[PDB]
């Protein structure tokens, strides 16, 4: 609580501090006041508050080029996670999703497990400021090309990197370099088969607690995604691309007798996407 | 619980969740807190009181893609019943409604069952937010066409799924397929014609504890409902249709000699009736 | 009490149950309780209170055009009679006003028997909120007109329809439609002419117990009404009018040498008379 | 316009006046002035608005009896009539009613004349403030007494007193006591049956000009209007009546085979209805 | 016309009708003026701005259900048709996804014709209010019921009634009843299937001029539209249907080996789909 | 074309046609203007203007999800090309940083050619205010990330497609993946380097003309860009990689004695670039 | 208090001044207000305003030569030191590089300490608008130079003199006149040399507290700064400069095996470089 007093005392109103300690104005929250705002907290005359707006101007607008302003505001952003309640019907239309939506695969269980439905524990909404505008302005960059369709999807996504993702966002610089499609973030329409990845690529080690990657007794982690798929290439066999073929946003994979069984969508910027939906559950 | 917790402490401000927990503040009622509320219960310090007014704008209006704002104050939602007093003006109104609208039909109470008066045992109004305000977008959106004029009308409803439908409302997804103006949603002016589809299509099996579609025993449950006809198109003759005719918004079928012996009403869009009145009774 | 119990646990507050049992807080009760309130009936925590108040917001203002405030408010109403002290100032006025306005009539009593005094038996103020209310409304409308005065009256009414009219009101869809100025309500500035009708027209058959038409054994029942006259239409001779002629409210019948022995007064609109004293009498 | 010469007068703040009357401030624009407006106008010192306001305070509630406000408010009250383009719904829905609604009659066409189409000349919307908030405030009243419906429909009415109508609303008092149901104010679904009207009973005489009932170049008008029924008395014969038969609102003539051709509506309260539209038209 | 002159006068304002007159302000702009617009168009004095707005509010709102404002504000209304310059990659994108979704067909070119591209003429985006306004209301609840999410795709469609629809917009009332699945509005991911349906079922009897399906020298029309799909039903047979499955917001077409040889989409919603771009091409 | 007359027509002001005919106003240059604007033009009746500015408010605003302000302004968008003076002071620094850049390389000059020095034809600055904002976006995000500092360096980059990269700009998707640090876009800081490139990969099949790799008449194109490198990930031998190391915004390989012989820089997000210079030259 | 007073004054208004002593108008902030500003603080006359503002302008412009303007507003002027949370990602960036750029020196920490990491005590933005502007003003001069770049990077300092720097800002008239590159301005590309100079040239006589070199108790403080290098110079050994080579504007003495063990940075105006971080910390 010092860049307060040095900002107050260089103006030479050091007599106003007591104000300002009583009400915990610290230098964050002085720079978003005005007039109204200073006037409710006691600051009576005019020329003070004048004295303050301009020295706020001053630092905030007159030093731009050393971004004062994106200093001050660290305090707020982060990520919260918001519990939908299974009676209503948001948590519904997931839960269906992700029962639905299970699907027999070609291994008997050994990367997701032998199940046949989910037990769900829990759903959270995913609220993250920063990781949303970004996500939103790649979205509407993407509409402005492919004539203002954003062609955006709610699809699957399994890792074990989930909490990094809800707090930094995707990263293209993590990616998926082993995959059947290049280098790129991975997503199915079929939970079932986001399953597969959830301790691992393949299953991994299987659950911490018992090496098992058939355990019906430890806690898994799926994110269902808002991601902005644009132009999608279409591709039936194996390609491993880099980047998006040019003029476009995305690559799916469609199922084919000699190929993939199930669909698949690869993006490859980490910004086309956003983990709406954080799922706790376990597999039957 | 936590939600809050993680909110107030992504701003800094943790040392006040003492309060928070006395109070019962979880974040749906947060959203809703302004400056004289949070003084109200002892956050005292303006500069506090701004931050975390400040990260609820941020949260509803910077991320309002996501609507948090429906996740969270989903509290309240649904439907509750309120008894009507028999000694009250408008419970003897419907039940003069009731009574007074019984007539004889072609078939000697084959689907109905024989009776000349009604047995009330109770009528409860029936009362939804988000249904009632779904009715009157729709009655103003039929208003504006059809000069001003909604042309709204009480009339009776028969089903077996009156329990559905008093918490989901009316759905042409559920119409009677069968029905003699084809998929839509059937209306009354006369109880007595109400009455005959109480336990399915002609009666169906009757009573479920007597299998008897004339049982003086159990109780039968009406709906009493607001009915946006519209241009509503005259018809004698029975048709199939799936939707309204072009420039209309509803169907009616007049009594004829060699046709229908009572007037009907059929509506093919769901929004365009709310169930005011539930009435519980027996036949006598 | 079920109707609180939905209200309550749609909120989540049915952990509250216990306190609203124990208060016996009903819906109509608690749709008028805030913060201070709640408080005195120990509902402790803010947002608790702010649940309650913001659902009953939700009820009451958000679904206004389904009434369920009228539903609720019924109970209360209806009509309270408050015993007049003999010993008072205003049990002497009205007596006084009956004594005094007593006239040896045409016919010998045969509509109201032979008498020259009456002996008083009780007089009983009528207080019904509603038919007071609709009263004020009307006097309001009428003074509106003709120049901001209601030319308010205190006029005797007989009839035999005085129990339902302390009740319902006075009503001109009963009206005297045979009267001589035709289908209007008929006040008198004398006690012995509204005399001739308690008992029906022209005395009826006299009192049901002994069918005499002079029954000085049997009680009788006038009304002491405010009569609201408006701009009055003065008549001498009979007219069965429908309605009050054109720019008048009223019709005043006056005395003539070959016409009316005693002044008469028709109101058309029941609306415009609210039966302030009720009379039982018999006469001597 | 002296009024407030002396209301400012008598205050002692004459010094004033050359404001109020460089701002054209009357004594009801006053009345409606606050601290913000009165800043606005260049009244700055904080004790000459509180010496007005407290006068107008003094003048409006402090003698409510005498109704000051309604004598200043005398000024902006009236009807106004509003064209409708011929382009717009709402003219072409109001169009297609009048003309679809045309009927052969009884006689040929010995009252309404000879035709089988209109050509209408004008559509306008009727706004009166004063009549508008005398028909809601029965509608609330019949609505209240029906279980919550007014049964409120659009219906023709003709009459040569349409100036009349549009300028001071419907009134009782001018019912015909020889219609077939008695003195009451009579409306039709059918556009020709209430063009038999517009000239008169029987048509009259016909147009002024001519005196040609079936004149096919002389204008006519109708008036199409919102009408509250309530619950309506079902009728098949003819019967005098000067208002509605009890418990009923109003009386509705069906068409029978030994009785009426066409439906008729008749209301005995001149405030159940408002006269929403008028409509000027030749007859071809 | 002379609807403001009324108004002015009902106000006692007529000496400002020459400044009215000469700025040509008609009631519906008169409507939306404030005191600052009002000052800026000469009227000098505060009064009169005062007593027109106040007029304005008394007609506004002191009426709104006469909804006057809306018989007001009908000018303005309509689609408009914005050409899309060649250059833009908006345009070249449209006519990219054209051409690339020829495809052939069961049939010998009969329905649609023998082409294997087009020739674009012009690519017109479609711009109205009213119709963007309703299909974003049903967008917004198809979202709230589908976890948030739309499910909006973009898709061809092909009918004889374009013109009609880019007026009216969709409407489920003019529905393909003898469609694959029922009584809805039909969407295609290729162009040219939908280039099917450009002259009617079947090609109906070809263009109008030629009577030729094949023809090369008229100028056909598609359209390019939003899609609200909802929770899409997904089946692989034909079934008649009235509206969509209970649960789901549209139905998908699936291709298969004795099915469908492309895929489908169906709403049984007019709101539920807005033609962007109207497309005018030629076959080659 | 035809968009400013239905605009103007729809909002009933066609007469003034003649107008935005006469100075060619179209609606591109209609939404644009304001008060004065039109005051300037000769639209002298304020409500006229007031009409026109609420349609283009209704227009851009009111349908925004349909984006027509992007549609209307393609005009004065795409790039140009600015000479530099040879007497300019940036021109002379720019020859300066080509001419003194020239270093020995490994092969005998077979990509490059034999030259000691280059003879310059003509610099040009490259502006395209897409592509500007484009890069400027990125480049605050990465000096957000990177302590405020962006780490803008000037480099060289050579290929054949530079007439490509000038309109479209830099894209990841062409991306050089046979490089020696994976799919990345390649600089270096040594005018020769680049200039090894631009007839392509080792210098492809030599200049078009002749098929000559060292060719001194052909001319030659090579491009001095702005890219941010942020924070820059060391390396110091061959790899393959499709994005940059995690936490990492570049990549810079440096000389060694058993690797480059010179530095390089390579980035893997396009829009991290811009080609401000584009310089022709002819080796000597 | 007394300026404003004379100021005033001298304009024969002295009668205002019991308004500007409660608002607390000194003549530095009077300067600054225009209509709207005195207007708010109760100057209502436009008489006096316009004296005021008058008089400020034949003060300030009329003799700006006097530069009256800048001896006033001298408050508000001066640094201010904003602390970075460590949670904050700018600050994280910080400490990496400075961890991350610790590397062997020849010295047995003689000139500096025997350690491999530090320990980040906090980091603290460095805020003054005149050095800014000082900055940037050099920045655009050495930009408009060097082809429009300014080579600026981000470089270490170590210096007994800090505490002076980050309020006077870097001067070339302290230079280190001894150093090997001469009379400049030293900054380093790792941490570990600035460090070597933290307490004076070579260690100087180590901390003040204990006089010791390779105090690990005692605190320690280093620059982070940008730094305008222009067109930089490269060199391999002394050259004992008194400023910048000609055409260059900076120095940089790269790493030789007989030469620089590590690279180093030389710039001759103290205006080519801004503290903008300022780091305190220990040794381990
Ligand atoms: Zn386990
Ligand atoms: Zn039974
Ligand atoms: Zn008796
Ligand atoms: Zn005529
Ligand atoms: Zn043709
Ligand atoms: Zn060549
Ligand atoms: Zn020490």
């Amino acid at each position: 609580d010092f860049s307060i007093t040095q900002f107050v005392r260089n103006l030479g109103l050091e007599h106003l501090m007591d104000i300002f300690e009583r009400e915990q104005i610290t230098l964050d929250v002085l720079v978003e006041m005005g007039h109204k705002e200073l006037k409710e907290i006691g600051i009576n005359a005019y020329g003070h508050r004048h004295k303050l707006i301009k020295g706020v101007e001053r630092l905030i607008s007159g030093q731009q080029g050393l971004n004062p302003y994106l200093t001050l505001n660290t305090s707020g952003s982060g990520t919260i996670l918001i519990d939908l309640s299974p009676d209503d019907k948001e948590f519904q239309s997931v839960e269906e999703e992700m029962q639905s939506t299970v699907r027999e695969h070609r291994d008997g269980g050994h990367a997701g497990g032998i199940f046949n439905r989910y037990n769900i524990l829990k759903i959270q909404k995913v609220c993250n400021k920063k990781l949303w505008e970004r996500y939103t302005h790649r979205r509407k960059e993407v509409s402005e090309e492919n004539h203002n369709h954003a062609n955006e999807r709610m699809l699957f996504h399994g890792s074990p990197f989930v909490n990094a993702i809800i707090h930094k966002g995707f990263d293209e610089r993590h990616a998926y370099i082993g995959g059947m499609f290049g280098a790129g973030i991975y997503f199915a329409e079929n939970s079932s088969k986001s399953n597969q990845y959830v301790y691992g690529i393949g299953g991994g080690t299987g659950c911490p607690v018992h090496k098992d990657r058939s355990c019906y007794i430890c806690h898994r982690q799926l994110l269902f995604c808002r991601v902005t798929l644009g132009k999608s290439f279409l591709q039936f066999s194996a390609m491993k691309m880099a980047h998006s073929p040019p003029g476009h946003h995305s690559v799916t994979g469609r199922p084919s007798v000699n190929g993939l069984a199930l669909a698949e969508y690869v993006i490859y910027r980490g910004e086309q996407a956003y983990p709406e939906y954080l799922i706790t559950y376990q597999i039957m």
